[PDB]
């Protein structure tokens, strides 16, 4: 796998979200890597329904969190509608899917990545968008403005997010805080350092959609 990874550069990334104070943070970091499987599998880069996530996964709480896994088995066992179609209300709401007419994309499964291996997620990340899990809710991260952000941080992790790359030195981050955070939204952390937690807990819990 090569040096350096940035799937904003392949054009599969929408621009960046803000979830606002609702804990949606699961379904936004599925939608970003349905966003990026779809492009790299039909060429077409469009933004899909965190909403309809959010409101039709039972498996997760609304906006009391969520499961990046429940959200994605979702998208696999019925499909997803575009953004337009369900936008984003920061609120629970009933689920309105057969509402909507037809799903606009569907995906043929979920896989884990082998959690606590560097390389391993690495491998996937060259491969696709990632949904990965980190511990946000130390002042360092919910400060951070950029660089290549080391901590300090715990390994408890609490907020789902989206690896779009890497470099030598970094993971690189897709967050859902709005693009006033970090870098226009993104946020560099390091690799490399031998924890097997990753820093900020960042390889405890990652997964990643399949799609034929
Ligand atoms: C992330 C965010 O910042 O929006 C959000 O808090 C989240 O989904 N976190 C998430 C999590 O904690 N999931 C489980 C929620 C369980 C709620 C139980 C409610 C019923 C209690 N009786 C994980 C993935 C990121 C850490």
């Amino acid at each position: 796998i090569p040096e350096y990874v940035d799937w904003r550069q392949k054009g599969a990334v929408t621009p960046v979200k803000n979830q606002g104070s609702c804990g949606s943070c699961w379904a936004f970091s599925a939608v970003v890597t349905i966003e990026g499987i779809i492009k790299i599998r039909t060429g077409n880069l469009n933004e899909y329904s965190e909403q309809e996530l959010l409101d039709c996964d039972r498996r997760s709480y609304g906006c009391n969190g969520g499961y990046p896994w429940s959200a994605l088995q979702l998208v696999a066992q019925y499909g997803i509608h575009y953004r337009n179609t369900y936008p984003y209300e920061g609120v629970q709401r009933y689920c309105r899917s057969r509402e909507k007419g037809p799903y606009a994309a569907k995906t043929d499964g979920v896989r884990q990545v082998q959690p606590y291996n560097e390389g391993a997620l690495l491998y996937s990340i060259a491969n696709q968008p990632v949904s990965v899990v980190l511990e946000a809710a130390g002042k360092d991260f919910q400060l951070y403005r950029g660089g290549i952000f080391v901590g300090p941080c715990g390994n408890k992790v609490d907020h789902a997010v989206a690896a779009v790359g890497y470099g030598p030195n970094y993971i690189l981050i897709k967050n859902s805080w709005g693009t006033g955070w970090g870098e226009n939204g993104y946020i560099r952390i390091k690799r490399g350092t031998g924890n097997s937690y990753g820093v900020c807990g960042l390889y405890t819990s990652s997964f990643y959609p399949v799609k034929n």
